[PDB]
């Protein structure tokens, strides 16, 4: 139904690959070819799917009925989720070496900056299959189904998630203070405090972010990355990447990634996906 460009190489395999190891179940749905999922905008609601053509560079959107109305806030979440506006020879000449055996690799971001503040919060200090397991639950619990397509249920509202029992998300799966760090979330995006949109200073913003409760380093790192689609931000304190920097602080990996500036989020995505990759000795 509508189609947005993307340059040259996009890699359709390891994106789709990484959007399926994180799939909500019945909020999401990833295949070899297709990426599909419930959207809501406002009161609108349906379904999106995204479909590319590898040889056209063309990436074809398809809603149902309910999201027409807010047709193109669609596509622009879209174009946010998968990363369209990327210029990968810029990218891979800065990044060079590190970038070889992945050039189409794009950073993954997302469809709404409150979910994915839902989802960073969710993925602390647990594996990616449990977080989806956990917001799988979170969304069935909390979220509401379409009527006109019963099987996909839409994310958690801010509004419901705001006047969740703490003890109701404990139950699903998680501390209490994770589950009171939603709930403050949730009235952040009901105040127009969570910023919607990557802000103007990256910086300033994850400094206010990490004054909510419950939102280290690593959730405000991990949140503006995808959820702002920041793209200068490493993560320092991420399990796998302290494996791919063999004992070494997350000052001293702080310190080498300072090599990859202003591209440090994607110089993060090539290194969580080089199996054997490891640092140059000084």
């Amino acid at each position: 139904m509508y189609t947005l460009n993307w340059q040259p190489p996009y890699d359709w395999s390891w994106m789709l690959g990484f959007l399926a190891a994180r799939a909500v179940s019945s909020v999401e749905t990833v295949a070899d070819s297709y990426y599909a999922r419930s959207l809501a905008v406002g009161e609108y609601r349906g379904v999106v799917t995204a479909i590319p053509d590898i040889a056209r560079h063309t990436l074809h959107i398809n809603l149902s009925a309910g999201l027409e109305p807010v047709a193109a806030e669609c596509l622009a979440k879209m174009s946010r989720l998968f990363d369209l506006q990327c210029n990968p020879q810029i990218v891979n000449g800065a990044l060079g070496r590190l970038g070889a055996a992945r050039p189409g690799l794009r950073l993954p971001g997302c469809v709404d900056a409150f979910e994915q503040g839902v989802r960073a919060i969710l993925g602390q200090l647990v594996s990616v299959a449990m977080a989806a397991k956990l917001t799988a639950r979170v969304a069935q619990l909390y979220g509401e189904r379409l009527d006109d397509f019963p099987e996909y249920i839409c994310f958690p509202t801010p509004q419901r998630l705001a006047a969740a029992d703490p003890q109701a998300l404990k139950a699903l799966g998680m501390p209490l203070k994770r589950a009171e760090a939603l709930i403050h979330l949730a009235n952040a995006a009901l105040e127009g405090t969570l910023p919607m949109t990557i802000p103007g200073d990256v910086e300033q913003a994850m400094k206010t972010l990490q004054t909510f409760p419950g939102i280290g380093r690593w959730t405000a790192n991990y949140f503006a990355l995808r959820g702002w689609q920041a793209k200068d931000v490493f993560l320092p304190d991420d399990y796998l990447i302290k494996q791919r920097f063999p004992g070494m602080t997350p000052a001293q990996i702080r310190r080498y990634a300072e090599r990859w500036k202003p591209w440090r989020s994607y110089a993060l995505l090539h290194i969580w996906y080089t199996e054997g990759w490891q640092p140059d000795e000084a």
